[PDB]
DNA sequence: TTTTTTTTTTTTGAGCGACTGCACTACAACGTTGTAGTGCAGTCGCTCTTTTTTTTGCTGGTGGTTTT
């Protein structure tokens, strides 16, 4: 890539410290490995290092041995920095892929967790089928949620892959209801994990409103899960040290663990969660397959769910047909039966069907760009609009359409109404941009919207006050004392006691906080796609820059499409949207070779 | 080029010198035994200051703060 050529000083200093007085081949390999680990690639194949490097004949002529060091494996193993996994070396080369020692340890831990410990819990099939028939009312055709709940309650470790609006939380509620109704006398300490606090709050309110609907008992309501915790808070991560409370000696005293949003879970946090689990806990992972990658280096959920396209096994198809009582198809071939059995694919979306163009566009994002052009082209399904953004008049037209997007918000702001309706009207329309600074970014679009509200008589703003009535703010760091998490929106207005910011709590109430008590506050007229994950908006509008950037890729446009409930607008060029679909954010990892053997 | 989380403390005196108890042999009183002197080991008090010393250019010299 363009960023991969501009070498960071960290990779150069790491290569000069690790290699030192060794050959320049080890220096170039360590620099390329550190640069690929900085971008998020877990493994480094030796074929790319051999072919796509111009210094390869130079390093071939620099080495001098009896065997001449023609292979990269002998040249790396001749140095004291690369071993086969026995000596405590920083770099590990085992399967013709060079990685770091920590990444190799976490990759082998994930492969051992998903290849060996995932055994089959044998339960009664008749009572499970009766609970699935009494919980799921649809029994006429094939329902993927029933098969997902059956394959999650059958095996210990299970991964549920599904997009937004497909009823994943209802599937988790039916799964937990059948889990408690199956084991009556056995105690079940259900635990819920989330990577972020706002997604944890959404998970708590969604599972509460899903489990209060289903009929339970007096002892069944006692075994309701209490709360969803952060992954740093469940394992006991400290700010100063990396020492965990449940690292390797005492595991977490849990029975079943549901980890929501596994797409934002990186490889070290996944390995630290795996090392904390006991030998009897059953873990259910949630997340989308085609969603955006993790925050730090690593891609766990994508490399897990890459084998979901092959299908199930021959025996597992008959097992699912005996459990669900319907016709479950089988997958052709068998490469890894445990991982292909533990996976599932959700295709039937309940909040949107084939009549809406949003789901068809989300299905056409993973396909070629001409499928997306055909999806936007014919009749637009009264849901998706596309506006070309090339010059300043297109920018003025985009701001004019954003005026109509925030029209109900400004109407409720000018009419001096209750703040709850103001927050409910603001949570229906949302702009999503890629970058932060410049003319195309967060700070550009926020300042342009503030200048446009200063121009037209819609929002009065004092230049020296910085806390005018009607500014939307968002928090950047968590604050458990105030009850607000990262990614929560607040609207500043004057109720009569002064300019205070109202936040919409997930418990149904509204909280008025002083702006002096806010730890962080950033203007949120246009959110980044990485920071808008977990939330949902009724009318989303994606804005992509004209300059080519590695942020705008297939998963970014997919998360921008799946962010919209009903209406979605686009402001991008044709060439940028055509090139962003083909350029997929691939992350090289050794999971595809370890799961194939 | 984007971005995630997190609130639990800990530990710290040792050498010098005496008190007391049990073992251990030397030697005189009545072969054996009681009294005396010393060695070794467990247990315990105790105790660890005091303080102040200065040259630096007021504007030393074409120097000089502030409004359009």
């Amino acid at each position: 890539a363009v960023e991969h050529k501009q070498l960071r000083p960290l990779d150069v200093q790491f290569a000069l410290t690790v290699a030192g007085d060794e050959h320049p081949a080890v220096t170039l390999a360590a620099a390329l490995l550190s640069h690929d680990a900085g971008e998020g690639h877990v493994c480094l194949p030796l074929s790319r290092l051999e072919n796509n490097e111009a210094s390869h004949p130079l390093l071939a002529t620099c080495v001098s041995e009896i065997g001449e060091l023609q292979n990269w494996e002998e040249c790396l193993l001749a140095s004291q920095a690369v071993s086969r996994g026995d000596e405590p070396t920083p770099m590990i080369l085992c399967g013709d892929r060079l990685y770091l020692n920590r990444m190799w340890c976490n990759e082998r831990t994930v492969a051992r967790f998903f290849n060996e410990v995932n055994h089959a819990i044998e339960v009664d099939e008749a009572l499970l089928a009766q609970t699935l028939d009494k919980l799921f009312p649809v029994s006429d055709e094939i329902n993927w949620q029933k098969v997902a709940a059956a394959v999650a309650l059958t095996r210990r470790i299970s991964v549920i892959s599904g997009g937004p609006g497909t009823g994943k939380t209802t599937t988790v509620a039916k799964l937990l209801a059948a889990l408690i109704q199956m084991a009556d006398g056995e105690r079940c300490r259900i635990r819920l994990a989330a990577p972020t606090g706002k997604a944890a709050a959404r998970l708590t309110e969604s599972l509460g409103k899903a489990l209060r609907q289903l009929p339970l008992t007096d002892e069944q309501k006692k075994r309701i899960p209490e709360d969803a915790s952060t992954l740093h808070r469940l394992l006991g991560a400290q700010p100063g040290s990396q020492r965990l409370r449940h690292h390797a000696g005492n595991p977490l005293h849990l029975d079943v663990l549901v980890v929501d949003e596994a797409s934002m879970i990186d490889l070290p946090m996944m390995s630290r969660l795996i090392d904390a689990l006991p030998d009897h806990a059953r873990v259910i992972f949630l997340g989308d397959r085609d969603q955006l990658a993790s925050v730090e280096a690593g891609a766990v959920l994508g490399d897990i769910c890459a084998y979901a396209n092959a299908g199930f096994t021959a025996e597992r198809a008959r097992q699912l047909s005996r459990l669900t009582g319907t016709h479950v198809p089988a997958g052709t071939g068998t490469e890894a039966a445990s991982l292909r059995d533990s996976l599932c694919l959700l295709q039937k979306s309940y909040r949107f069907g084939s009549d809406s163009g949003i789901g068809q566009l989300a299905a056409a994002i993973n396909r070629g760009d001409k499928t997306a052009v055909k999806t936007v082209f014919q009749q637009d399904f009264t849901d998706i609009e596309k506006r070309l953004l090339q010059s300043g008049e297109d920018y003025i037209a985009m701001l004019e359409e954003a005026l109509a997007g925030y029209g109900r918000y400004l109407d409720l702001l000018q009419a001096r109404a209750e703040p709850d309706l103001i927050i409910q009207a603001f949570n229906e329309y949302q702009l999503l941009c890629a970058l932060r600074e410049g003319p195309f970014g967060v700070a550009g679009l926020n300042e342009r919207i503030e200048q446009f509200m200063q121009q037209k008589r819609k929002i009065h703003r004092h230049p020296h006050s910085r806390w005018y009535e009607g500014r939307p703010v968002m928090i950047a760091r968590n604050d458990s004392a105030l009850g607000l998490f990262n990614g929560d929106i607040g609207i500043a207005l004057d109720r009569g006691q002064g300019t205070r910011v109202w936040f919409a709590m997930p418990d149904g109430n509204i909280k008025s906080v002083q702006p002096s008590r806010l730890p962080e506050h950033e203007t949120t007229w246009a959110m980044t796609v990485h920071k808008s994950q977990g939330s949902e908006f009724d009318h989303a509008a994606l804005i992509l820059p004209s300059q080519r950037t590695p942020v705008v890729t297939r998963e970014l446009v997919y998360t921008a499409v799946t962010r919209a409930r009903r209406r979605l607008s686009l402001y991008a060029d044709e060439r940028i949207l055509s090139a962003a679909i083909a350029t997929r954010t691939e992350r090289r990892s050794g999971l595809a070779a370890l799961f194939s053997s």
